[PDB]
């Protein structure tokens, strides 16, 4: 018998300085904020792991 | 009064498995062997040095 206060959900930011809510939506729509030209990897283990 | 034996100048390798002598022209025409995509760097100094 008491009212429960509701607080609006905050928001996050994405590329081009624009706002959204879900990180997945921003990734599938605008991608990341900063860009790296690429990544060079390196693996350890068994050859089955390699394949 | 003695013989002067001569030995020819050897060669080096470049991109696409060719050969040449001068590294400058070989780089300017065919390029390196392994590719790098980014030279993300950092410097230290004063305002004049950065400018």
């Amino acid at each position: 018998m008491k009212e429960l206060i509701y607080i609006e959900e905050p928001s996050i930011l994405f590329a081009h300085g624009q706002k959204c809510t879900d990180p997945r939506d921003g990734l599938a729509l605008f991608g990341p904020l900063n860009q790296i030209y690429g990544i060079k990897s390196g693996v350890v283990g068994t050859q089955k792991g390699l394949q």
